């Protein structure tokens, strides 16, 4: 058993049906996610920060090697590109798009992570392979698997963070 922590690359995958899903992204051009069934250069992301709430509040308000827990807010970077996974605006239903901003900030580029079930609780370690929420500060909406697509919607879909 593994934890996770601030620094560490990763890469988010779920499950469709039946092989796995990543979350992906280009980043030169094209800011869209989209899902590599299992490279890494559009798989790979960092997780820059996780902060709780109240922090990341005080901190937008006002403008290390630190493990994940319940309920705190991350900030995942694009290796790759060097951009941060975001809860778009655009949409092309009731589902945002999910993809890359260029700047780091706003309430868009940060996700409150949230246990599967009660084996897991507000303020405990994530660890690695732990079944997890994902829900958009900017929108309240969670990272879901659209059925293929990935979006942010009323809908839940439970994901997996992965070190390389």
């Amino acid at each position: 058993v593994q934890f996770l922590r601030t620094d560490d690359e990763v890469v988010l995958q779920c499950s469709a049906t039946v092989l796995k899903l990543c979350l992906a992204a280009e980043g030169f051009g094209n800011r869209l996610c989209f899902l590599e069934p299992t490279d890494l250069a559009i798989c790979c992301f960092t997780l820059e920060q996780s902060l709780s709430v109240r922090a990341l509040q005080e901190m937008l308000a006002n403008t290390g090697h630190r493990t994940l827990l319940y309920g705190h807010a991350i900030l995942l970077r694009h290796a790759h590109s060097r951009m941060y996974l975001s809860c778009l605006t655009t949409s092309r239903k009731l589902a945002f798009d999910v993809g890359l901003q260029e700047d780091a900030t706003g309430e868009a580029c940060w996700w409150t992570m949230h246990p599967a079930s009660k084996q897991r609780s507000e303020g405990e370690k994530v660890r690695v392979g732990d079944d997890l929420i994902l829900v958009s500060v900017s929108s309240e909406r969670y990272l879901h698997l659209s059925t293929l697509q990935v979006d942010a919607s009323f809908m839940q879909t439970l994901w997996n963070m992965n070190p390389i």
